[PDB]
């Protein structure tokens, strides 16, 4: 009973963790295998970030110019290059704490965990969600870019984001492990402004489903609806589209709880027209869209990796 | 830049957890030097727990009826004792991953991370606290007793509580590393019910703090207040009394924001009096009470572990 908003376990990723720097600017890489990671714009000086051509700055850098250090120790550079917005720093040894990884790039509205770095060093560890407008809403302070986020499925860890970016409004940017920017984000301190941020509507349903299977149950109510009239209701309050894919996806925890998907669409677009009357849902004045149908099921079953 | 509901990194932990077995029972033990702690209701059958008598039903156990598993490989227990609620096992090889550490009691009010576990396994980390009536409100299903509550301070883990109990109303109860409960609760099923949950006052001023440090700012007012008068509404609104010791705690967050303490209570004040109007303060609809003042200075200055 209880449900928390909970991160994976981070140890086979605090493995990884080190330290790069590149003149005076320090943040963080992932070490696997013998490659580290780490967000090109190491090699930026505070006036090369207004407007970096990175092909030029990477010119006057040789591989003794990137100091990478895994807790105490340094660690020998014997290649480089760049992948679209990362660096791969090849080095002599391999990191002997490799867990069994892949790199997936993550769609809209899919959850991870963030490993908050420093220096190297773990700060802390919380669950993230890509926002449909392609940023998330992080804790990142500067010295936190290379920072990680990551999905573990058993003893495999697929990282989804390395930390770049924040946007003038406060809200966070990144690439997926091959340095691809999610959105049309640049890795240039430029003003850059974000899209609409719309509400993940398939989580916000799989969290009602995990409050009915803890007893919350004060918002279910007598209605049914359709696809296309929920639809209208989504558009209205800036929620994503439902489509069958979703309801698809929905199964499972239809099937534990009894309530058909259309139902508990029918309550969802009651809470949105009448609000929660000061009442609370798993302890939250707000609809939570940040658990994954995915999510729910683990939490709800005890997975462990 | 953001603020989150941050647990601490997971790995020390992990290294220590293990899988115990008592006849039919199994549940997590905590592997520290050559003591493996876990929760003395292992040793109850279903009949048991209804009305158990522990020192009797510890005359019928040897060290070979406790199956003790790290990973994939079992320990050997060369003696048993009880301490308060916990047993202590005693095994022949000490855990070579043992981090530097300290058992801690905590106070109401205080925060920890939480490393939620199944068969040694671990499921998920969040963030808890004490709550005033001596509660914690976790996501624990059957299976997780024995999962710890935890604290980092540079390199040395604070075990501050151990999990053993849900109540009926679906909040959870545990002791601290030396077996006694946190409250009145006891390791019987049967009914008890918990006493009233008071806001945390001092860490709802320390997140009030954390809003204005990130740019949420609209809930400042003109107003101030004394602790006698901001008391009264207190009380009326369920939320714990301020002292002074509280006051000085804030002292650091009051010099980095330039607002004094009591101007900050009568902001607090004014949304107990008048609640939110449908805004949000740090992505919250409601007064956040699991952040102390040391949690939003660490996450806020970025310290590492
Ligand atoms: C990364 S080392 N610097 C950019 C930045 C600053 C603050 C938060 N997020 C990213
Ligand atoms: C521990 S193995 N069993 C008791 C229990 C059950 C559900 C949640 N919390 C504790
Ligand atoms: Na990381
Ligand atoms: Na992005
Ligand atoms: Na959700
Ligand atoms: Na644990
Ligand atoms: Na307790
Ligand atoms: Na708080």
């Amino acid at each position: 009973s209880g449900f928390r908003k909970m991160a994976f376990p981070s140890g086979k990723v605090e493995g990884c963790m080190v330290q790069v720097t590149c003149g005076t600017t320090t943040l963080n890489g992932l070490w696997l295998d013998d490659v580290v990671y780490c967000p090109r714009h190491v090699i930026c000086t505070s006036e090369d970030m207004l407007n970096p051509n990175y092909e030029d700055l990477l010119i006057r850098k040789s591989n003794h110019n990137f100091l990478v250090q895994a807790g105490n120790v340094q660690l020998r550079v014997i290649g480089h290059s760049m992948q679209n917005c990362v660096l791969k720093l090849k080095v002599d040894t391999a990191n002997p704490k490799t867990p069994k990884y892949k790199f997936v790039r993550i769609q809209p509205g899919q959850t991870f965990s963030v490993l908050a770095c420093y220096n190297g060093s773990p700060s802390g560890v919380y669950q993230c969600a890509m926002r449909p407008n392609f940023t998330i809403k992080g804790s990142f302070l500067n010295g936190s870019c290379g920072s990680v986020g990551f999905n573990i499925d058993y003893d495999c860890v697929s990282f989804c984001y390395m930390h770049h970016m924040e946007l003038p409004t406060g809200v966070h940017a990144g690439t997926d492990l091959e340095g691809n920017f999610y959105g049309p984000f640049v890795d240039r301190q430029t003003a850059q402004a974000a899209g609409t941020d719309t509400t993940i509507t398939v989580n916000v349903l799989a969290w009602l489903y995990a409050a009915v299977i803890n007893g919350d149950r004060w918002f279910l109510n007598r209605f049914t609806t359709t696809l296309n009239d929920f639809n209208l209701v989504a558009m209205k309050y800036n929620y994503e589209p439902l489509t069958q894919d979703h309801v698809d996806i929905l199964g499972p925890l239809s099937a534990q709880t009894g309530i058909a998907v259309l139902d508990m669409c029918a309550s969802l677009k009651e809470l949105l027209q009448n609000g929660m009357n000061g009442r609370t849902i798993l302890g939250s004045a707000l609809l939570e869209d940040e658990f994954t149908p995915f999510d729910v099921v683990r939490q709800c079953s005890g997975v462990t990796f």
